[PDB]
């Protein structure tokens, strides 16, 4: 029933990630000089250093916050690949997977801890 447990759970699971080979394409920012048509296809970039940043000023208030940023990184890659089966969003479909078998717990724990709160 810890409402703040999330924060360190979630910089421990971005930790994983950084150390996964298959989030390399998604550390930093897709670069525009290499993409230059990135921003017609794609209204919003993200990437896992702009989550990590978020999260260490205290600019999120919850983990289903930092969940929808990690989502949309997922969701641009599938709108931009070319083919179902390019390298890169190969690599983003594993991510995916890892990472929603790994946030399960927080978003159940953090909802729980909520709910004892009002109880
Ligand atoms: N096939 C790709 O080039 C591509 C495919 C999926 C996501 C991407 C990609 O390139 C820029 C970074 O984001």
């Amino acid at each position: 029933y810890d409402i703040q447990a999330w924060k360190k759970q979630c910089e421990e699971l971005l930790n994983l990630i950084f150390q996964c080979e298959d989030s390399e394409p998604f550390r930093q920012p897709v670069d525009l000089l290499e993409y230059p048509d990135y921003r017609d296809i794609i209204d919003t970039p993200m990437d896992f250093a702009t989550v990590r940043e978020t999260l260490e000023a205290g600019n999120y208030e919850s983990p289903m916050e930092l969940c929808k940023d990690v989502r949309l990184i997922f969701s641009n890659s599938k709108a931009y690949t070319p083919s179902k089966r390019s390298r890169i969003y190969s690599m983003s479909l594993r991510l995916s997977a890892f990472f929603e078998e790994h946030i399960s717990s927080v978003l159940s724990d953090y909802k729980s801890a909520l709910r004892f709160h009002k109880r």
